[PDB]
């Protein structure tokens, strides 16, 4: 493996204090799409001032990002003290194809210290540290973040001039405040600038010994370092994960001063990451001595389209994200950053979603109404009822008994009332509770050796239950019996074989055996035929005095289809909203296996009555009879037709809705056709929705003028204008 | 190998115990299942499970697998890609330019 | 085993294979969408076997 050199010798560490609350801030940073912001330059080509579409990943526009700002630890007097970090460790995201960051934004500006902001320190540019991996789940503390086999790890070392990447298994320590350790609160990492960083002599190794005091390296596979130097000026980082293994992307090998990013590095990992964290870090400095640090920023990579504006020297330096609004959809449309002034047809709304409306037969059930009156059997004698394609609620069916056994093999009792089946199976006899004590698939007592068992080839359950004073239906045995003997005696009248019950079935000697045990110890014989080899059945029983409620047991078996499940729980709406017809909006829907988005309204009926599905001569169904003998319509569901006005000369635009009217026209939409709809916000903002006879727009304003030509068109009498000359 | 060994199963059960969930494998990618599954398949028709963490909702994971008897001499497999490029391309056939 | 795949990605570097075919004997070749003896002769921006 990779010499990474050797471990710290204490297991100690420093505690780590989480002050969260010092850290809440507001300074967001949208991407500047004009300006190139975020963009990675395309691979192995180059570009001439002609601009050309591109797809790859990019951040949208409109993200403001995730921030994220590094402090100096505690610390008093001239000494360092315990540290107060942020609680960024626990911030698991999953990784989704990449992201990109900002790093020195705010150089060369002042700010706040944040952990201690009243003194007010100017800020200054810090390098972000990273964990990567396939992996998370708890800490032996219960703490978040823990990361399984091995991952990356991205970590700056002593001052900003040295980087290196790492593939590691990491190992937790048992010492004070470390992840085996139950003192543990959470994982940091420390840099402290009284020795870290001397002018004639950086401590190289700085940052990873202050990792390594909390995790011990193991099977390492992949170490690399990188070497940059000082510059105040913003710097663009980034990642993205290919077949071909992780690569690394930056602004700063190539183009310092116009923030491309471009490819420059690549590691060996192929390894799925699947999740993505920020590693907390925190400087040692003197109290006095602290300085503040610069915010920090990440955006997520997404699989859009651009056009993008190459200089003559191959850097993009404008961009449009062709999905932001609808403007930018018409530059992407004539491929250009300069479209001529007109009226344009934009996409419609997809109008919208709304809850699912379902109909099928329904009653199925399952015949579990004979356990309700009779005399049941003794459990020797016991009766079944099998159930295939049928809807049943056993919980339902267990609440007329008080149930004092419940229990199952190879399923929970709560499961096998859940659990849909091929089929269902149901037992039932009397059954004294005195008895329960020799009621299992696994018991000693004579119940399960001659009167009752079950496969262990499928899932079983045993019930033991009682019966209820309004089940007087219900009746009961003179006594509760059972066979605790059942033997053929061999025809040498000496040799004797028991007879243990057979699975799923009555034993043998429940023929000679009466319908009910008359006194406990009464025994028969029967004569075997020579076809039988000879020898006598021979049988005993036992009996339990009748109580006043009948006691009852029951078994349970399931057979699960691989395919052919067809018993299930169904209930009729039982606890729920009951989607039967909704009426209603679009909602979606399945009748009876058609199935689709639309509206269902409350119309004449037209015939043939009982064909259900009305289809006009294009197979569109135009209507449904329900269960409920009306017939309802469906119209499907309309959506809305949008075109834009754009002003070339003022640069400003407006938007007609059209048909759709302003009553459905909202401040903010619910549908929808485009990223954003603030591109008309940046007007509409100040105000409602404008009636026309065309139809609603927005920002259009009544002036009541009478114009000859206005360019800009309408149609009809209603053209709207420009403004005037600068 | 003591013995060729490869997975015939991975699909991971729904929380309620009625359905399950299937899982090729993804083209360029492991299975999932890997996780579970022993550097080898002691047996034939041998089968293991994990339980799922509730960031993924729960319900397990499912493997299985068989076995193929060792034989003379090693036999393997090989896969081969390719991928193009412009000014990356720098692996190539050795090269005279004499 | 079939689900532990080893992976080499190969990039700046030179190659022979007809040397590594001398080391085994081959049982089964085929190549989809293109030719055996191009993939050979190709040059790439990386070789991954």
């Amino acid at each position: 493996y990779v010499d990474v050199g050797p471990d710290s010798v204490k297991s100690a560490c420093i505690e780590v204090d989480i002050q969260q609350t010092f850290f809440d801030k507001t300074w967001p940073r949208p991407i500047d799409v004009s300006k190139a912001d975020g963009i990675i330059y395309p691979q192995g080509r180059t570009y001439s001032n002609i601009t050309i579409t591109y797809q790859g990943l990019f951040p949208y526009q409109g993200d403001h990002g995730d921030m994220y700002v590094y402090s100096a630890g505690h610390a008093t007097g001239t000494t360092p003290q315990k540290l107060f970090v942020a609680n960024y460790s626990q911030d698991v995201k999953q990784f989704a194809n990449g992201f990109v960051v900002r790093i020195g934004a705010a150089a060369n500006s002042t700010g706040t210290v944040i952990i201690s902001p009243s003194t007010s320190a100017t800020i200054r540019k810090i390098y972000p540290a990273f964990m990567l991996g396939s992996s998370v789940g708890n800490f032996s503390d219960g703490k978040m973040g823990r990361f399984f086999n091995h991952t990356l790890v991205l970590l700056p070392d002593g001052c900003g001039t040295l980087l290196r990447a790492f593939y590691c298994i990491l190992e937790p320590r048992s010492g004070n405040h470390c992840p085996a350790g139950n003192s543990y609160t959470s994982f940091a990492t420390y840099h402290t600038p009284a020795t870290d960083c001397s002018d004639g002599n950086y401590n190289r190794n700085a940052s990873l010994n202050s990792f390594k005091e909390y995790f011990n390296l193991r099977n390492c596979t992949f170490m690399y370092t990188y070497n940059i130097t000082e510059d105040e000026i913003l710097e663009w980082f980034g990642i993205t994960q290919t077949a071909q293994g992780v690569h690394l992307f930056s602004s700063r090998y190539v183009d310092l001063y116009g923030g491309n990013m471009f490819q420059f590095a690549t590691l060996p990992v192929y390894d799925t990451i699947k999740y993505y964290s920020i590693i907390p870090h925190s400087i040692r400095s003197i109290q006095s001595d602290r300085k503040a640090w610069a915010a920090f920023y990440v955006y997520k990579l997404q699989p859009l389209t651009f056009l993008l504006d190459f200089s003559v020297d191959g850097y993009i330096r404008r961009a449009i994200d062709c999905g932001f609004n609808d403007l930018s959809q018409l530059h992407c449309s004539y491929e250009s950053f300069d479209v001529e002034s007109g009226v344009y047809s934009v996409s419609s709304f997809e109008a919208k979603p709304s809850g699912s409306v379902v109909e099928q037969a329904e009653g199925v059930e399952c015949d579990f109404s004979p356990l309700l009156s009779g005399t049941p059997p003794q459990v020797y004698n016991f009766k079944r009822l099998v159930f295939t394609n049928c809807n049943y609620n056993l919980t339902k069916l267990l609440s007329l008994f008080s149930v004092n056994d419940f229990t199952c093999s190879q399923i929970s009792p709560a499961a096998i009332a859940s659990n849909c089946y091929s089929s269902l199976i149901l037992d039932y006899f009397s059954y004294p509770l005195s008895m329960k004590s020799d009621l299992s698939v696994s018991s000693a007592g004579p119940i399960s050796q001659f009167n009752y068992k079950q496969s262990f080839s499928n899932p079983t359950c045993l019930i033991l239950a009682t019966v209820p004073h309004n089940l007087t239906t219900i009746t009961k045995p003179l006594k509760y019996s059972y066979i605790n003997k059942c033997s053929r005696f061999l025809s040498d009248d000496r040799t004797e074989v028991p007879q243990l019950v057979n699975a799923n079935q009555y034993s043998p000697c429940v023929s000679i055996v009466p319908s009910t045990v008359w006194e406990d110890g009464d025994y028969y014989r029967k004569q075997l035929s020579p076809l039988e080899g000879g020898g006598w059945l021979v049988a005993s029983g036992s009996t339990v005095a009748m109580t006043e409620q009948l006691q009852m047991g029951f078994g349970i078996t399931v057979q699960y289809g691989t395919d052919t499940n067809s018993v299930c729980p169904k209930l009729e709406f039982a606890n729920d909203t009951k989607i039967a017809s909704q009426l209603g909006n679009c909602v979606e829907y399945s009748l009876y296996g058609v199935s689709g988005r639309g509206v269902f309204q409350n119309c004449t009926a037209v015939g043939v009555r009982q064909q259900r599905f009305v289809y006009d001569a294009y197979q569109n169904l135009v209507g449904y009879y329900s269960d409920d003998g009306n017939y309802y319509c469906l119209r499907a569901c309309v959506s809305v037709p949008v075109s834009v006005i754009y002003d070339k000369e003022t640069k400003t635009h407006a938007t007609l809705f059209g048909s759709v009217a302003c009553e459905h026209i909202s401040s903010t939409m619910s549908q929808y056709s485009r990223s954003t709809r603030s591109m008309l916000k940046r007007r509409d903002s100040t105000y409602g929705p404008l009636q026309t006879p065309v139809g609603c727009v927005l920002g259009l304003v009544n002036s009541s003028l009478f114009v000859e030509d206005c360019k800009l068109p309408l149609g009809q009498s209603l053209c709207a204008l420009p403004d005037t000359p600068s």
